C-alpha cells in the first residue's frame, strides 16, 4: 500500500469520486526489477452501471509528452519519475482520471498465477511457439490448444516480443490479464506488488470485477517514427481521439 503524490482522488476528477459507485480506471505496470522503465502498461476502465471493462495497451515507445521531460518514449516516464509520474503521463495522454495503479515485478506475477493453479490460454502461433523456445533456451515449451500455463510460462508468453513494435505483446498481455481475472472467478503479493489502495478495497471490488457481463480490447493505432535511429510510435491522432471519447464516457467525465 503506497499513496500517490497527487491526493486522495485524481486531479481529472471535477467531482468527488465515489470508489463505491463511479465508475473508475485501474493503470497495471509491469516491471522488470533485475527506476525502471515499465514494459507492460495496461489499462482497464470499469463501466460500473453496464458491468463493463474495456482494456488499452500503452504502447511502451508511444511518443508522448513526458511532464517536465518532453516529448519521448511513454516506458520512459516510469524510469524518469516512477509510478507517480506515469500516472501523470497517462492522465495527460488520455485526458481522463488514473484511479488506481498496481505495480508488479516478474515474481509477483508467477506467485500470483501458480497461486491461482495456472491460466488458461488458447496458443495458436508456432511462430510464437518457436521464438518463446529462443527466449527462455527452451526451458519453456508451449503447445497449440488450450492449455493452462504455470507462472513461468505464463511469464515468458507476455515478455516474448520480435522486433521494436510491442503490438502483438500488449495482445498477449490482455489476454493473460483477462485469463488470470477468469481463473479467479472460482497475503500472496508480498513484497512484490505495489498498489495505490488497501488490500482491504481491492478485495471489495472483487465481486464487481470477476462478474463483468463484457470485456473487450481498444487499440491505439499509429506509425513508425524514427528520427535518427531512436524508435518511437507515433499515435494516430484521430483514433487517440476515438479512444479519448470512449473512455470519457465510460467514467462518467
Ligand atoms: C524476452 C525478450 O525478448 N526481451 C527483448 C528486449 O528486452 P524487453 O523487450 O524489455 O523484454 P524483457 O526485459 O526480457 O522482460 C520485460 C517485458 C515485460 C513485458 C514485463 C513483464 C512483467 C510483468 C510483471 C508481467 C506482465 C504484466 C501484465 C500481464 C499486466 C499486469 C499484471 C499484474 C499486475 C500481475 C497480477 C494481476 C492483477 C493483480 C490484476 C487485477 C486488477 C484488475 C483487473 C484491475 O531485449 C533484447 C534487446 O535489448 C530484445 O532482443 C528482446 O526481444
Ligand atoms: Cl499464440
Amino acid at each position: 500500500h503506497v499513496s500517490l503524490a497527487r491526493g486522495e482522488q485524481s486531479v481529472k476528477r471535477i467531482k468527488e469520486f465515489d470508489p463505491g459507485k463511479d465508475s473508475f480506471s485501474v493503470l497495471l505496470l509491469g516491471i522488470d526489477a533485475r527506476q525502471a522503465r515499465s514494459d507492460a502498461n495496461v489499462l482497464v476502465t470499469f463501466n460500473r452501471k453496464e458491468k463493463t471493462a474495456k482494456m488499452l495497451s500503452i504502447p511502451r515507445d508511444a511518443y508522448v509528452n513526458i511532464p517536465g521531460h518532453g516529448y519521448d518514449k511513454f516506458t520512459h516516464a516510469h524510469a524518469y519519475g516512477g509510478v507517480d509520474l506515469t500516472v501523470k503521463t497517462v492522465e495527460e495522454m488520455l485526458d481522463i482520471p488514473v484511479d488506481y495503479v498496481v505495480e508488479s515485478n516478474f515474481t509477483a506475477f508467477e506467485d500470483v498465477v501458480n497461486e491461482l493453479n495456472g491460466v488458461k490460454v488458447t496458443v495458436k502461433s508456432d511462430k510464437v511457439i518457436q521464438q518463446i523456445k529462443k527466449d527462455t533456451k527452451g526451458k519453456v515449451v508451449l503447445q497449440k490448444g488450450t492449455h493452462t500455463l504455470d507462472g513461468e510460462e505464463a511469464l515468458a508468453y507476455v515478455r516474448t516480443r520480435k522486433a521494436d513494435s510491442d503490438l502483438l505483446r500488449g495482445q498477449r498481455q490482455m489476454e493473460v490479464l483477462s485469463a488470470i481475472i477468469d481463473k479467479s472467478k472460482s497475503d500472496t503479493m508480498g513484497q512484490n506488488l505495489k498498489m495505490n489502495l488497501s488490500l482491504k478495497d481491492a478485495i471489495g471490488l472483487f465481486p464487481f470485477i470477476t462478474s463483468l457481463k463484457s470485456v473487450e480490447s481498444i487499440q491505439l493505432t499509429g506509425y513508425d517514427y524514427e528520427p535518427a535511429g531512436v524508435y518511437y510510435f507515433k499515435l494516430n491522432q484521430q483514433k487517440l481521439q476515438e479512444v479519448k471519447k470512449e473512455l470519457q464516457n465510460d467514467l462518467g467525465v
